[PDB]
């Protein structure tokens, strides 16, 4: 039962590897998964289902990993520790992010799965930008919250075009120091 | 005779502020430039190839108005300035520009022109951070083309969540003085 829907997953997560899902049919999962297709019918309604799931999966293992970090004990060093679990977890799973990025335009479930996750960790390096400045370490400069929006959706936008190999692109061996770098400059810069 | 095409591409600008590029058909684009279906085909092979103009006479306007401040004669005051041009350029073209933008999934010749416009912008970003550096008002710290990179892809991901309003965004009036922020900081600072 839970085997099944896993090696449909793992299918998926291993064709997006070769190509996009607009060239992978429902029949490739099947066969991948050793299922029929009406079975695959019986645990996913769609291809671009077991797209959301993957990247469900994927964006939580990143959440989870940050809340991990959050309840544990340099100023450079914190952020780049924190900015580190983005870079490794999407990097580890570059065909689910990659796809999972494409999808925003067509899927609303994955345009709200992304933007929900999003806003959560903005708010989260907000606080802790906040935190930063309550006890003087960073100067009072922009509001925290737009500050906060505006470093994350650089990341998201460098970390997927490194990752793609896009041209303009940081290289991915590059990207960590260059994100950290622009963070802890504009947080405690005045 | 280029009216013709003009008026096409005016009422694809028009027809674009409504609905998506999907939404929108060469019967309406026709209708709307008061010529026929056949005529339509006269002047553009397709509907992605109208937009592909639109973007093309955008992106050139902002490159034009870059051009014009490079030739012209504080540190803050210079990059607000040249980053304004984008805001003004693309927040006068939301249409376009938003349409444009998803273009570059389905579209090459949408997708090469980014490209294209995106590695000319990145590399004169760069040269100023190093005659900035070389004069010693900027520290010798990252690469400055892989900063340069981060900025402007920073700029490409906030600008657009700005004018499409997604959630989360930057408010559209406070879009300028965010990034000048984080690119002032991150050039300057030590
Ligand atoms: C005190 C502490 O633990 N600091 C580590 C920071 C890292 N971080 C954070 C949040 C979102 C992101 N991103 C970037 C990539 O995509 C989306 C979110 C990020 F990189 C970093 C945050 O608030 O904690
Ligand atoms: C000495 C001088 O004239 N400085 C003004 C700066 C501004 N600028 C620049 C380039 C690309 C961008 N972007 C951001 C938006 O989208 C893509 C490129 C930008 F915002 C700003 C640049 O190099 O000149």
């Amino acid at each position: 039962g839970d085997d099944r829907e896993l090696a449909i997953l793992a299918t998926a997560e291993n064709l997006l590897e070769d190509r996009p899902l607009a060239d992978i049919s429902v029949d490739d999962l099947a066969k991948g998964a050793g299922i029929s297709r009406p079975t695959f019918y019986f645990y996913f309604p769609s291809k671009e289902a077991v797209l959301l799931t993957l990247l469900d999966r994927v964006v939580n293992q990143a959440d989870m990993a940050l809340q991990t970090l959050a309840e544990n004990p340099d100023r450079e060093n914190m952020w780049r520790t924190g900015i580190n679990v983005f870079f490794e977890t999407f990097g580890s799973h570059k065909a689910v992010t990659r796809a999972g990025q494409a999808a925003r335009a067509t899927s609303v479930e994955v345009a709200e799965l992304w933007s929900t996750f999003m806003q959560k960790w903005i708010a989260y390096t907000a606080a802790v930008i906040d935190a930063e400045r309550d006890r003087g370490a960073a100067p009072r400069t922009l509001p925290a919250h737009e500050l906060a929006t505006a470093l994350n959706l650089m990341n998201e936008r460098t970390l997927f075009a490194s990752f793609a190999g896009e041209q303009p692109s940081v290289p991915e061996a590059r990207v960590l120091d260059t994100l950290v770098h622009i963070w802890v400059t504009s947080i405690y810069g005045e």
